[PDB]
């Protein structure tokens, strides 16, 4: 359960990272 | 309050893939 | 353990609130 669950929120903490990234590139062309 | 944090979880889960795409069909036109 | 989960979720929902707001901010502004 625990770690399923840290497993979720860390793939959700490196899609947030990668869609940051992107919106800044979006940004700027 | 575990499983409204899992609840939590689940809807930034959707939000995350929300997001995702839209950034997608932006990067698009 | 709890705190840091708590924390994250937390963290990744105001993240996941900014860049909604750059989001609409690119599409619209
Ligand atoms: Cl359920
Ligand atoms: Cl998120
Ligand atoms: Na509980
Ligand atoms: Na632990
Ligand atoms: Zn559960
Ligand atoms: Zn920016
Ligand atoms: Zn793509
Ligand atoms: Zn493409
Ligand atoms: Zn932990
Ligand atoms: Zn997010």
């Amino acid at each position: 359960e625990w770690e399923a669950l840290e497993k979720k929120l860390a793939a959700l903490e490196s899609k947030x990272q990668a869609l940051e990234k992107k919106l800044e590139a979006l940004e700027h062309g």
